């Protein structure tokens, strides 16, 4: 068991020794009497090495190689040539030939050295060709298993295209437009505002825990119990609607929070009654070039313990929400970070300009998710 | 603006004519007086391809080629010569030159081609050696952003999995066992009690398998439970009606083949309600389906029919996963057959579980109850 050869020389006696002696060493030998059945050897199953004369009846040396190079089958080729011809030595290595010998030579292993030398710089090329193809092909089935994934990320992610609604949705005056940039398809970021009989003004935005498929699990049953709800009532508190999510969230499904930010505004007394249950960065208020958070305190805890602070509207106006979204252009710091945002938010153009400033600057995917809900009145 | 060159010949009146030729053809031609400073202009930069005589001051030819090669920089070496000697080409051949010329070769043009054979059949081992090379790069660089996107749907994974309930929750057996098509799957399977005296449970295969498939498992587990948060206690059905107005109410226009159903444990009888494979129960070694027959149709349309449980029972429903087969018919009485030969429950699934762990076709769910 080893590395195959195919000796082709003339000479029966000479060919007969070159053969017990590779042969012992654990060499195939394959024999040849005549330089053209040993090119039909060949061509039947490919050898490794083919050593032979030049001087031979019917086909000779030089040409038994000339074919053996256009058969595509670049196999190592040794010439234990008996001839001291020169002319028939500078061609056999024009063609390509691994080690030119002399003959009679008298250390039967000299070819030993010069046999494994060629099968060595031929064995590279082989598994060269073979990583090539067994790395082009284990990668063309691996993104066809991918592929389906990156398919059913885009089938997930539509779906939720269509569950927030649109910008920007003026109404009496109120331009309740947003904008999310998800990190990985669909986000755990969600942001919803819906009416209510036309007296009665929601809205809110929330943060599942982190991002992802696991995520977006909790987006979904945010927008059809906020929604189902109208169905059902035939009409109190912002801070009863966080309540129902945590008995709900809170009932074996899934075991995930959300910090949310709701609210409903009355548009005959422009007065807002907010609730908050997560301590993600309060909703900072625009008016007249100003800037400044609001005073109040998840659905994860069996204790609602929700408040809710109600307050009057000037009639200039622009409350701005934010999720998980820091440093998504300072950081390095909590604190600053925790007024950071209002004196940037104050700075930019109430809501677009600034925030479109950041959105096509850094497209890079934000650890967690980033998402921003912005009113205007004015 | 092509190759080049690094012709190294004595005679400079021989490497003269030699040089305005090749660099006629926009080849860069760097000369070499001297065997020695040309083994030097080969280490600075990397020369192309190198033409060289033999018998010249300080490095001749012989020394000039063996370690060029010893450097592993194996590039072009044409030997073009005047000696004669074959012990002389022998040699420079074993070192692996590309084509002996002779001189005085009268025709400049033979060389050209000479040239060419090697540069070209070595422009194309640098490109398999940058094309493995960008395969190799390309390929791992993928791979990170292959198992990236995989621990996503993980996540997707280890959420659902804390849904479903425990088995086999033994009460008073609810034994289940979800083997999703690939991460997040559209099965669903749930059995909750209720104030000790009535136990309810059901199975649920949303439309197709995958993402948009996952999002209606969830909303089904909310509104089987809400209705306990709400509900101060009539028919099984009801509940399937209920799914309806929600899942009809632009929920993702998905659907689900249920097959829910409340069981008293006070008075031995189930109410079940089938709105996909019916229920297969096994007792003493035989089966046989119920009566019955979604949440896309604007009408209820759902019935219950009453039945009495033996001491012995062991209901079995089964989602979109099929197998004989190779005759809907035949797959629609074998599975109650395949049921009675099983151990109940834990003979035939356990089984024909580990034995093919490849994906089937849609997501495939099992929810076997027990009581013996």
């Amino acid at each position: 068991v080893s590395a195959t050869l195919l000796i082709i020389d003339d000479d029966e006696v000479v060919r007969e020794s070159l053969a017990a002696y590779l042969e012992d060493s654990n060499f195939k030998v394959l024999q040849a009497l005549n330089g053209l059945q040993g090119l039909q050897i060949f061509e039947s199953e490919q050898p490794d090495l083919v050593i032979c004369d030049l001087r031979m009846p019917q086909i000779d040396g030089l040409e038994l190689i000339r074919r053996i190079r256009q058969t595509a089958s670049e196999t190592p080729i040794i010439v234990l040539s008996g001839a001291g011809v020169m002319s028939d030595a500078v061609e056999a290595l024009r063609l390509g030939a691994a080690d030119y010998l002399i003959k009679p030579l008298e250390d039967l292993a000299v070819l030993e050295h010069s046999v494994r030398r060629a099968l060595d710089r031929a064995y590279l090329r082989v598994e060269n060709q073979r990583y090539r193809d067994k790395l082009e092909a284990a990668n063309r089935e691996l993104q066809a298993s991918l592929n389906l994934l990156q398919e059913d990320q885009n089938a997930g992610r539509q779906v939720q295209m269509n569950m927030l609604p649109v910008t920007p949705w003026s109404i009496e005056g109120l331009e309740f437009s947003h904008r999310i940039i998800p990190s990985l398809y669909l986000s755990g970021d969600f942001v919803d505002y819906f009416r209510v009989d036309e007296r009665r003004v929601a809205f809110y935005l929330a943060d599942v825990s982190g991002h992802g498929a696991s995520s977006a699990f909790v987006t979904v049953l945010l927008k059809f119990m906020t929604t189902r709800l109208l169905y059902e009532s035939r009409r109190f508190k912002p801070s009863e609607v966080l309540a129902h999510i945590n008995r709900g969230l809170i009932n074996t499904k899934l075991g995930k929070h959300v910090t949310m930010l709701g609210g409903v505004i009355d548009l005959e007394k422009n007065s807002l009654t907010y609730s908050i249950g997560g301590h993600l960065p309060l909703p900072v208020l625009f008016v007249e070039g100003q800037a400044g958070y609001l005073e109040g305190r998840v659905g994860l805890f069996d204790d609602a313990t929700y408040d809710d602070r109600v307050m009057e509207l000037p009639p200039s106006f622009s409350l701005s929400l934010f999720s998980d979204g820091i440093l998504d252009v300072g950081a390095t710091l909590k604190e600053k970070e925790a007024s950071l945002p209002e004196q940037v938010a104050a700075a930019g153009g109430t809501l677009d300009g600034l925030r479109q400033v950041f959105g096509l600057a850094n497209l890079a995917e934000m650890p967690d998710d980033i998402a921003l809900l912005v009113l205007s009145r004015n």
